[PDB]
């Protein structure tokens, strides 16, 4: 099995390896590349699920939606054209209902490959790359998914191990396989064949397996499984309905539900209504047809498909590229916002640096051993590390103690940093003096961690014991430096280290203290604004460092968040998760936090319902991101970061922060916008049919003419993701409803099916009977009687066209229409084409083609009257409904 290859791999040497992978020391070739592919397998993770073209797209045919559809069709086909008398057939119904049945097919499969759940990287905007070298292309970036097995890897620091790895050439590689067994503990990985029984695998030592972290150092390695064959591909589960968040497919299937339900307390109403009172069964189901298309929001996966792609376009383009389609939903319900102080408040530059002595004098012995360190460390170099590099590369002018460092010096050895333990050890010996060269440990970490391994501290030139007093005075000069926000780093030195084979973390002992190092860190000018603005949008932030308490509070003094509560780790660590959900909802400031309590004050909050965002860089931040309910990252954060997170943004700052989140409200707010004013506006007309049935000697309007207003009325609101939104419904984050539609159905459809009654009226004894004289005088079967039915289709189509468009503007906005709040250009621009446009249809032959006559020019004043005497209507219909409810 896989195992058994496994075992071979951390067994064998390098030239067998090499021999049996078909694998040389540039890398791999063009034919065995595919044959590996062909044999071996493709390294993309199934987690558990594994669908085909065919099955997926059946799969995802079969929505709500698009049954709705096919029953149309089918209705309308065994209507038009099998039931239907001979020489009279009318295939446009059927044909355009099928093409829209396939369209809609096509949109929901498109959405259901593009939307993932758990920051599923899907829309592949963004990709991670790995090193792979390869015998044509030499050294080369390649997506994660394009690595087979047999390909020679290079791991640096930050970089995510692709897939199962035997180390063949090794420098002091550190690997933290916490993100695949728990252990927060780097684990030093050789490219020796260890011959020993290993327990499980998993912690060996020549292997580098999926989904971990490496720290530090450089290794090279070939790939002996992809795809699911790894542990990680095992570990990969799909947990189904994960987060109970309600997906905008959720929202849309409860909305072709709510048009089920009107359908089937209607349509059966006016059937009966016809075939009861007219006698004839054939014109009842023709007005159930009608019906039924008339109440259908025919194309709305198109708008909504189209709201989706303008939001994903417009937050990239926002500087915030997003993963999947669900990203929009997380990121639009964010509640409360926890980051780490750095990078995201203070800007990542030291401003002012001190290398002090122990008595806090200016220094220069110091610096050159904390430069020493910074310079020769294989990890990842943070802000301080920089700033010590230029400050010594700075100094070097006029101070020869410093010139030459960075090429008489040869790093050994190394340790790297780890949150347990809170320093970085690194052996340096020199390059020019050969054998006899002598070698100096040096040693970089936090006061507290770096005075319990210090014995002796080189003080006025010379080397004294460490006694109790002078610990508690070292301690409170770091404390008092600690006071004004600098950044405080004790570094120490020690001769002769361990050898090699033996250095490990016990030898880190007797040390003698050269001084500090004090780095400020100034926030950013735009923080306070940026914070300000969140906070009014309803997202509180909060802070989680791992840093002294005081740094924090100074920093939080000046950005404006609260500094009178702050919690530390200790704290967290002894009180229960009941009173820990309390006081981390009253509380903003957390210091001194492990990477796992972290994770726990994220679990904590999203335990009470808020929705909670963690953002964060670094390789222990993955906890946190994982456990999140949105992972927010930055281009360039680790792999391990942006592979976690939901969102990645190319700028570390909260103001694109803040639009993303406007983007996501914004994008559901029009949405939801579009369904209401469609719903509306489809069963105002509806019930006008419903009432009017059992009056009306003929069909108040044919099904084409609906199916033509239906379509014209969505090409006209396409534009919805294009409009101003109300700054108050942008403020608080919005969660999907379902009733919310029946009630605005209920509330605002009635009003217009009063005026379609009245153009009814209208239409039957005033403008119709003056063009072609009294219906009751008109003998059925004749010319003129066609044309009366045709001169009152084409006269409610016109009012109810220019109706639905023209009550847009009326509805959307729950302030004053005109005079507060204005519709943007583009909306208004492409619903004045839809009037123009379907205003034009009658006239045309086209429209005489279908059942259109020209109408009569006396008709528009009265057009005009009834859309001013519908609007007024529709404003106090408005102020009674946000009177009741309180929104739209
Ligand atoms: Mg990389
Ligand atoms: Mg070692
Ligand atoms: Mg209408």
């Amino acid at each position: 099995e896989i195992n058994a290859r496994l075992e071979f791999a951390k067994t064998s040497t390098k030239e067998e390896l090499f021999q049996k992978f078909k694998t040389s020391n540039k890398g791999l070739s063009e034919e065995q590349v595919e044959i590996s592919r062909e044999q071996y397998g493709d390294n993309t993770i199934t987690r558990g699920k594994k669908s085909s073209l065919i099955k997926r797209l059946y799969q995802a045919f079969i929505n709500p939606f698009t049954i709705i559809l096919f029953v149309l069709a089918l209705v309308s086909a065994f209507t038009d054209i099998i039931l239907a008398a001979p020489g009279e057939k009318n295939p446009q119904g059927l044909i355009i209902i099928t093409t829209m049945v396939l369209i809609s097919g096509i949109l929901r499969f498109v959405q259901e490959t593009r939307s993932g759940n758990a920051a599923e990287n899907l829309l592949k905007m963004i990709t991670t790359t790995t090193n792979v070298h390869r015998l044509e292309s030499g050294s080369q970036e390649i997506p994660i998914e394009e690595v087979l097995v047999g390909d020679i890897i290079h791991l640096s620091a930050g970089d995510m191990v692709p897939a199962d790895l035997r180390i063949i050439q090794a420098k002091d590689l550190f690997i933290s396989q916490a993100s695949l067994t728990g252990e927060s503990e780097p684990v030093e990985k050789l490219d020796l064949a260890t011959a020993a029984a290993a327990a499980s695998i998993t912690e060996s030592v020549n292997l580098a397996f999926m989904g971990s972290n490496v720290i530090s150092g450089s290794a090279y390695g070939v790939v002996i499984a992809t795809g699911d064959a790894t542990i990680f591909g095992e570990m990969a589960k799909s947990v189904t309905e994960d987060s109970t968040k309600t997906t905008f497919e959720k929202g849309v299937n409860s909305v072709s539900w709510v048009l089920i339900r009107f359908m089937l307390v209607m349509v059966p109403f006016v059937l009966l209504i016809n075939g009861f009172t007219k006698g004839d069964w054939m014109e009842a189901a023709l007005f159930a047809l009608a019906v039924a298309v008339g109440l259908t929001p025919e194309m709305l996966p198109m708008i909504v498909t189209t709201c989706l792609a303008k939001g994903a376009v417009t937050m990239s383009k926002e500087k915030t590229i997003i993963k999947n389609l669900n990203s929009i939903q997380n990121l639009g319900s964010m509640n409360i916002l926890c980051t780490d102080k750095t990078g995201t408040l203070t800007q990542d530059k030291v401003v002012l640096m001190r290398h002090l002595d122990i008595h806090g004098q200016e220094n220069i012995r110091v610096l050159r051993h904390g430069f020493l360190n910074s310079y020769y460390q294989t990890g990842l170099k943070n802000l301080m590390d920089l700033a010590i590099i230029e400050g010594a590369e700075a100094k070097q002018d006029k101070n020869p103690e410093l010139g030459g460092l960075s090429s008489k010096y040869t790093k050994v050895d190394e340790i790297p940093f780890d949150f347990e333990r809170r320093r970085m050890s690194v052996v340096v010996k020199s390059n020019t003096n050969g054998a006899t060269s002598k070698t100096q440990m040096i040693t970089k970490g936090a006061a507290e961690e770096m005075l319990d391994i210090c014995t002796l501290v080189e003080d006025k030139g010379n080397v004294v014991h460490l006694t109790p007093e002078l610990r508690a005075y070292i301690l409170k000069k770091v404390d008092e430096l600690n006071e004004e926000g600098m950044r405080v780093i004790l570094v120490a030195q020690k001769t002769n280290p361990s050898p090699i084979d033996t250095f490990s973390v016990q030898d880190e002992s007797e040390m003698v203290l050269m001084g500090y190092l004090a780095f400020l860190d100034p926030p950013k000018e735009s923080t306070a604004k940026a914070i300000k603005a969140l906070n009014k949008y309803g997202v509180s932030v909060k802070i989680l460092t791992g840093d002294n308490d005081k740094v924090t509070r100074s920093v939080c003094k000046q950005v404006g968040l609260p500094v009178d509560k702050t919690i530390l780790g200790s704290d967290i660590d002894q009180l229960d998760d009941n009173e820990l959900a309390a006081v981390a909802a009253a509380a903003s400031v957390f210091a001194k936090l492990s990477p796992q309590q972290k994770a726990r004050i994220v679990t904590t909050l999203r335990n009470s319902g808020n929705s909670v965002g963690y953002m964060g860089d670094g390789i222990n931040d993955a906890a946190a991101m994982k456990s999140s309910d949105v992972g927010i990252s930055v281009d360039s954060a680790v792999d391990i970061a942006k592979e976690s997170a939901d969102v990645i943004l190319l700028e570390k700052d909260l103001m694109v922060l803040e639009k993303g989140i406007i983007e996501g409200r914004k994008t559901y707010a029009n949405m939801i916008k579009y369904i209401k004013m469609t719903a509306s506006s489809n069963f105002g007309n509806m019930f006008s049919v419903l009432i009017a049935s059992a009056f009306l000697p003929f069909i108040p309007m044919l099904s084409i003419h609906i199916l033509l207003l239906n379509l014209i009325y969505d090409f006209s609101c396409t534009a919805i993701p294009w409009d101003n939104v109300d700054e108050e419904y942008l403020v608080v984050p919005r969660k999907w409803d379902a009733s919310s539609v029946s009630k605005f159905m209920l509330w605002i459809g009635p009003t217009s099916s009063v005026f379609d009654i009245t153009t009814y009226l209208l239409m039957f004894f005033v403008i119709c009977p003056a063009t072609f004289g009294p219906f009751s005088s008109l003998v059925p079967g004749s010319v003129a009687y066609i044309g009366f039915i045709a001169l009152f289709h084409t006269g409610w189509f016109v009012e109810s066209m220019w109706t639905q468009t023209l009550v847009i503007h009326m509805i959307r906005t729950p302030k004053i229409p005109f005079l507060q709040s204005r519709a943007s250009a583009p909306l208004t621009i492409l619903t004045f084409m839809g009037i123009i446009g379907l205003t034009i249809i009658p006239f045309t032959s086209f429209g005489h083609s279908i059942g259109l006559m020209a109408l009569p020019i006396n008709f528009f004043p009265w057009l005009i009257l009834t859309v001013v005497m519908y609007m007024m209507l529709v404003t106090i219909f408005k102020k009674i409904f946000v009177s009741k409810y309180g929104e739209l």
